[PDB]
C-alpha cells in the first residue's frame, strides 16, 4: 500500500508481526530495549490499518582488518506478512533503508540471514562462518606443549558485569567481525543467563584475567553443556578456559560455535576429538561505499605494491593501489582488470573468502592469475575474522 | 618375541590379523594386488607361529605445492592383534619401518590414521582436510554467473578406463595432496564400480573432457546419491559436472568428500544448500628429511625473501632462507627462532594449516609475530590441497 | 483332522510350515542335519493333503547342580498354520509327544520359548536367565586384582574344532544347563562362523587352553563386537579372554548374551562400564517324574537334614527328605506342607529362581517360612546355572 | 588451598558449586532442608574466596539383614569445581570426612555414586543394585495363583501423609537397605508431588492398608507411568497395588525402579511382559569398623557354625566364628584364609554379591572352596535387599 517511518501507534502492529515472523522473538519488553539502538528514521513500515511489512537498522562499530572500526547500519526486524507474500514489499523496504543508510554517511551495511538465497540480490556477501565444535571430553587431553599445564574462576555471570564488559570491549577491537556491545544488550544478555521454568538452565561463567567462557547445560540433553560465548584475548586465556571447560566431569561433550581457525583442537592430543558438527554463514556485509570500505581497512604486508582497475558490477570502476598494507581507491574509466558484483567485495572484505574459490565459481573475473594470488594475498586477515553477536 | 621381513608364508597368518583389524578389509584377492606397491623390505612382522603384529609401506608419489612430485612411503596394513595390545609392538615396527624408509631415501612418509591420538608422537601431522558437503539437490540453482548456462555424458565407468586415466594423471600433477594411481589402484577401483548382492549399488560415471563424477545411490537411503570421486581440471568441467549431478532429480540429496575450499557452495544462489555434514583429517605427513623436504616444495611469490632458524624437536636445527618461491635449507648452531615438533611441519607442508593457528596452541613456538605472518604466507599454497585416495 | 508319526513324504510339508512360522527358519538342509537328533516316534504332524500342525523333541543330556547329566526331551519345530489357531491342535501335539517322553523314560523335557505366556499351562517353568551385557570397552581398565596383568590366540574356528569340542565338553559337564553339542551341532555351528553375503561377518575365535570366544562385528552397527559363545572353564581362562576382547581397539563395544552371575563387571575398576542392555528366560524345564528329577540332582551341603511333603498340581504326593546333599523322594498321602504346580518346581529345579520369590507371588504355597528359608537353600547351585546352545 | 568445616558465610559458595556440579541440584531451599541431618562437622570444604571442593555427610539409620538398624554416614553433595580437577581435593576431603566418621563411631558409611569408577578405592563397594521393570499392561493377565483375585484407593499424596509414614516405617524397619526417613525428606517428598509448569505432572497414589505406590505419567511420552516408589510390608500388598496399576488403562507402560528379587513377573500368566529396561549399583557401602560391621548383622541359620581368619587390606586380621545366625569377630595374627579389599567387604554386607561371584574375579581370595560356599550361603539375606531412597 504505502512505505513510511512508523509513528509511536505502529510499535504493537510491529510486534504482533514480528511474534508471528520469527519463532525467536524476543518480546515487546526486551524489543523496546534494542530500539534505542534504532536511530531517528531508522525503521520504515507497509501499512494496507495493519502493518504487513518492515525493516530497520541500529547503528554499530564493527571491527575490520587493521583494527579499524568502521560505523555500520545492521539490517534487522526484517519480515512480510504471510498474507502479502510475492508482492515486492521486501525489495521496496530495503531499496529504501539502503538510500537512508547510504545518504546518512554509513560505508557498510550488515546482517544475519534468516535463509542463505534471500540477501545476495541486495548486495549482500556472507562475511564470516560459523563452525560449531563439539568435544567428547571423556577422551579430551591436552597435548605436552598446551599452556597452562589456577587462574580461572567459577561464577556467577550477573555479579562480574564489569570485568565481561572490560574482556569483550578488548576483544571486539582486535578481532575483525568484532561489535561493539552496548549497555541495553548487556542488560538484555544477563536477563537471558538467569533460568526459566520449562525454559534454559542456569547459564555460569568460568573467568580469567583475560577470557571468559558462558555456558549451560543443554534443556533436553543433560550431557551436553553449550558455550554461548567464549571471549579470549590471550592463547594463555583461551587454553585456560578450554581445561576448565573439559573439566565438566559430569557432561560427555562440550559445543561451542566458533570460527574455522579456533586453536582448540591443537591443544589436544586428538585433534579429532574437537568434531565439527555444524558450518553456516554467519555476518553478510554490504558495502554501501566502495572506495570508503576499501580505502578504510587495512591489508597484508607481505604482498608487494600492485595496481589494478575493479569494477563492481552497478557499484563504480576504480584504480586500486595497494602498498604498506593501505589501500588508495580513485575513480577510472580504464579497461577493468577484475569486475564482481558487490555482494562478492563484501564475501572477501573481512578475509573469510579467498578471491581465487570465488574466481573458480566465476563470481569473480579476472583474466590474470598472478592478479588473483595478489588479491587473495592482501584481503587475507592476519587475525582470523570471528562473529561477535547476532542481531 | 620377534621383528623380521615377512616370508611367502607369513602372508596367510596377515590376512588373518588384516580380516579381525579392518572391518573395511578388501580381502586376500584385492590385498594381493595391492602388495605390487610394497618394495622388497617394505613390512615387517611381528611373530609370537603366528603373526600378532604387521606393518607396511608403499611405494607412492606424492605431489607438494609448486606441483612438486616426491618419493613417498605410503604406511598400510598397521594392526597389533588384540591378545598383544600394550605390549609396545606398534612403536617397535614403526621406529623399524622409519628407519628403512629414511636410509632408502624418502623425503616424507604418509598415511590415513584409524584414529587421531596415535600418530602424532611418531611426527604424522594432519595434512589434508576431508569436507563432506551434502546438497539438498531439489531446492539448488545456479547463480546467473556460474559457466555453461551438455559437455557432459552418463557413461558405465568400466567402458571409459583410458579417458579417467587420462583426467586423474593431469589432475594429480597439479594438486597438491595429488597420487600417482597406478594400474592396479585402476583395476580395483573399476571392480568396486559394479553392483554387489546385498552390497553397494552399481557405480555411474559422468564424464567430461576436462573432468569426471563416478557416484552410486547409496545402499539403504535411495534418495541419497554419493560421490565417490570427482576429478576436474578446469572450472569449466566442475560447474558443468553439478550441473549434471543436481540434474539426478529422483533424489534429494547429493554427498561427497571434497576439500575446504570446493567452489560449489559459490556455484548456486543460496551458499547455504552446500551443508558441511562431516568434516576429519585426511592425509598425514611424517617428514623424514626436514631439508630435502623444505627445498623441494615451492614457496608463495608474494613474500618477499626473509631468513630464520627453524628448530625442529630432535630434528635437526635449519639457517632457512625463502625468497623467490625457494627456500634454502642448511644445518646451523645459531639461535632457534621458530621450535616446533616434527608432526607440526607435516601439518604446516601442504598449507592446510596456518603457522599462526598451530602458534595459538603453543605447537609452533617463536617470539617474533612477524616472523609468523611471512611463514604463514610462504608456506600457503595458490592450488588449494585435495586429498587424492584412500590407502 | 489327524495327529500322525510324520513319514518321509511330509518333510517337504514341515519344512513349508517351518519356513512359514520361523523368521530364523535354518533351511530344509540345516535341518535335516538336526533331524538326525530325532528319535523315531520322537515327531507329531497334523493334516487336514498338507500339514497345518507339526511338534517333535530331541534326544538331548542336561547338566543339573551335582554335575549329574538326565536324559531330556528338547522340544522344537513347534508351529500350527496361521490357517488352523484357536483349533486346540498344540494342545493335542504336547499331550501326545509328553505322553510318548514320559512313556520313553524322559526324567525332564526342555525347550526355548517363542513367547513366555504360552508353556506355563504344559507345565513348563523358565529355569535359566539370559543376561545380555554391553561393555563400552573404550573406558574399560582391569582391576589391580584381575588374573592375568599372551596365553590367548586369535584364530580362524574352522582351523581348530578339535580344541573347541574338547573346552566345550569340559564346561557342559560343570555347569547346570549344560547341554552335550554332538557332532552335526558343531558342523551347522561353523558352517555359520563363516561369511554371508548381504549376511553375517566372518567369525573369529579367541583360543586358550583352558576357555575359547567366538564373535563377530554386528552386520549393521560396525562399532559393536558380539560374542555368539564365551567357554570357560577357569577364572584364568574367562579373564584372559575378556583381556583379548577388551583389546578389540576398533570396536567400541563388546556384547555378550550371559548369566547373571558372569564375573565380567567385577574384573574391571568401574563394574558400571558391564550395562545389563537385555534380559530374558533362556531353558524351560517341565519335569516329567518328580521323584526321578528331584532324587537325581545334588543339593547344597550347607543346609542341615530336614523333611517336608511337597505336593505338584496333579503331579502326585511325595515325603521328601534332604540330607548330605542328596534327596529322598517317596509317595505319601500325608498331609501337604509345600503345593506348587509343575512349572513351578521347574523354575526352581537349576536354581535360577529361589523358593521366596515364587512363594511371594503365591506361585508356591507353604504356611512355614522355615520351610522357605531351607528349600531356597537346599535348591541353590553352587556352580551358577548358565544357558548351553537354543534349540 | 586449605580443608576446613565452613562457616554460614560459605555456603552460598556451596549451592553455587552444586548448581554447577548437579543437574539434579535441588535449590537452596531444599537443600537447606537437608542441611538439618548434616551434623556439626559433618561437612569440610577446600576455599583458594571462593569454594572450589566441598563435601559432607548425613547422620542416617541403615537396615541390614537380621533387622538390626545401624547408624549410618550418609556421604553427599560431594563436588570439585571444574577449574581445579586432579588435584587430590576429592582425596583430601574423603580422608578428613572417613577420620571425622570413623572418630564419631560410625561403624558404616553409605553413598550413591555419580559414576561407577570412582568410589572403588576409597573403599566404597556396591551393596544394593536397582532394577528397572517396565510392564506393557496392554497384555498383563494376572496368574489364577496371583492373589487379590478393592482394597486399593485412588488418592491425592498430600492428604494421606499419616498413613504414608505408618507404611513406610514398618517396610524400612523389615528390609536391608531400609532407611528412616525423616520429617524433613516428607516435606521434601510431598513437594515434589505436585505439578510443576513446564515440568513433572501430578503425582497420584494408590494406598493399601499395608503398602503404597506413587506414580505420575511421564514429561514427554504420556503413554508411560513412572512408579517413583512402591513400599509394601505384606505379598497381599504388593499384589493388590500392582492389579491397580496393571488398570491404568490410558497407559501402555508402567515402569519401577525395584529389585532383583521382585516378584511382579511371577505375578503374571507372561513372566517376560515384566522387562528389566535398566541395572544398576544403588547403595554403595564403605565398612568403617570391621569387627563392629561383621558382628551387628544376622546370618543364614542354615549354614552350620564355622570358624575362618578374615584378613581386609589394610583394615585388620580377624578370627571370624559364624554360627546360630550370629559373628564373633576378634583380632588374630593367625594365617589368614580368605584375603579381600574394604570394598569388597561393603558388596558383600547386605547378601547383593555373592562371594562365590567375587572370588571368580579374584577380588576375595581363599584356597579352600568349601570356605566360599560357607561365606555364600552365611552372608545370604533371607528377605532380599532393596534400595529406600537417594541422597
Ligand atoms: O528483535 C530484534 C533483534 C534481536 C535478534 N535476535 C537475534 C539473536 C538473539 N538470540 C540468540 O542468539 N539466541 C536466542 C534465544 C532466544 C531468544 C533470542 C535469542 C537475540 C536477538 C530487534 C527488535 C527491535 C528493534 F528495534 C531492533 C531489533
Ligand atoms: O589393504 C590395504 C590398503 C587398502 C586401504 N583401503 C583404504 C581405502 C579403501 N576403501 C574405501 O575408500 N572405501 C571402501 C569400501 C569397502 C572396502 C574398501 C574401501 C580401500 C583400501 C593393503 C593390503 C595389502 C598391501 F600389501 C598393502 C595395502
Ligand atoms: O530348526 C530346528 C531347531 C533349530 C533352532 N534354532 C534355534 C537357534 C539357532 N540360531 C541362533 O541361535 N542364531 C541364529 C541365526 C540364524 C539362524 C539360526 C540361528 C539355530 C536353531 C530343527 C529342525 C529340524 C529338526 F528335526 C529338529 C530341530
Ligand atoms: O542435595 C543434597 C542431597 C539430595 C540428593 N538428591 C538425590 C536424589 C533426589 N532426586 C531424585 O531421586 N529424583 C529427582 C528429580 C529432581 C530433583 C531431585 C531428585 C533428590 C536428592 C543435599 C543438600 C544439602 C545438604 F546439606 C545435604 C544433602
Amino acid at each position: 500500500v504505502t512505505l513510511c517511518s512508523p509513528t509511536e501507534d505502529d510499535w504493537p502492529g510491529m510486534f504482533l508481526l514480528a511474534a508471528a515472523s520469527f519463532t525467536d522473538f524476543i518480546g515487546p519488553e526486551s524489543a523496546t530495549a534494542w530500539r534505542t539502538l534504532v536511530p531517528t528514521d531508522g525503521a520504515v513500515v507497509v501499512r494496507d490499518s495493519e502493518v504487513v511489512g518492515m525493516a530497520l537498522y541500529m547503528d554499530l562499530r564493527l571491527t575490520v582488518p587493521g583494527e579499524v572500526v568502521l560505523p555500520t547500519a545492521g539490517l534487522s526486524f526484517v519480515a512480510v506478512a504471510p498474507t502479502h507474500r510475492r508482492r515486492g514489499l521486501l525489495r521496496a523496504m530495503c531499496a529504501e533503508l539502503h538510500r537512508r543508510i547510504a545518504d546518512s554517511g554509513y560505508p557498510v551495511a550488515a546482517l544475519h540471514a534468516s535463509e542463505g538465497g534471500i540477501y545476495g540480490r541486495f548486495g549482500y556477501g556472507p562475511a564470516t562462518t560459523l563452525h560449531e565444535l563439539t568435544v567428547d571430553r571423556r577422551f579430551a587431553r591436552f597435548h605436552a606443549d598446551a599452556p597452562g599445564g589456577s587462574s580461572v574462576r567459577l561464577v556467577r555471570p550477573t555479579e562480574h558485569r564489569g570485568e565481561f564488559e572490560a574482556i569483550y570491549e578488548r576483544w571486539r577491537q582486535q578481532v575483525p567481525g568484532g561489535l561493539l556491545r552496548p549497555q541495553v544488550l548487556w542488560d538484555e544478555l544477563l536477563a537471558e543467563a538467569k533460568a526459566a521454568p520449562g525454559g534454559d538452565r542456569e547459564s555460569f561463567a568460568l573467568l580469567h584475567p583475560d577470557g571468559y567462557a558462558l555456558y549451560r547445560v543443554d534443556r533436553t540433553d543433560l550431557k551436553l553443556a553449550r558455550v554461548s560465548e567464549l571471549r579470549a584475548v590471550t592463547a594463555d586465556a583461551h587454553c585456560a578456559l578450554w581445561r576448565a571447560l573439559i573439566g565438566l566431569d559430569s557432561m560427555e561433550r562440550i559445543s561451542i560455535i566458533t570460527h574455522p581457525q579456533d586453536p582448540l583442537p591443537h591443544l589436544l592430543t586428538d585433534t579429532r576429538l574437537a568434531r565439527t558438527t555444524w558450518r553456516q554463514d554467519g555476518l553478510w556485509l554490504r558495502i554501501m561505499n566502495v572506495p570508503a570500505a576499501l580505502e578504510a581497512r587495512g591489508y597484508a604486508h607481505e604482498v608487494g605494491e600492485f595496481s589494478t582497475v575493479l569494477e563492481v558490477s552497478d557499484g563504480g570502476r576504480f584504480a586500486l593501489k595497494i602498498g604498506d598494507g593501505r589501500a588508495r581507491c580513485t575513480p577510472t574509466d580504464a579497461a577493468a582488470e577484475i569486475e564482481m558484483d558487490r555482494d562478492v567485495l563484501g564475501s572477501l572484505y573481512l578475509g573469510a573468502h579467498r578471491a581465487s574459490t570465488l574466481a573458480a565459481a566465476n563470481r569473480l573475473r579476472t583474466k590474470d592469475s598472478q592478479l588473483l594470488r595478489r588479491l587473495d594475498a592482501a584481503f587475507a586477515s592476519d587475525v582470523p575474522v570471528q562473529t561477535a553477536f547476532e542481531f
